[PDB]
């Protein structure tokens, strides 16, 4: 329905998110985050962040 998913930074990718696709495969290549990533916006740029479940 609806699992929680957290929003975590990486520490990994830098610079620009562009693909969230290539973003989330980043995070469960790199990590154990299933769920994948997202780009989401920070100061000062589009970063990935890995949705881990909460």
């Amino acid at each position: 329905d609806g699992v929680k998913l957290c929003d975590v930074p990486s520490g990994t990718w830098s610079g620009h998110c562009g693909s969230s696709s290539k973003c989330s495969q980043q995070c469960k290549d790199r990590e154990h985050f299933a769920y994948g990533g997202a780009c989401h916006y920070q100061f000062p740029s589009v970063k990935c962040f890995c949705k881990r479940q909460c």
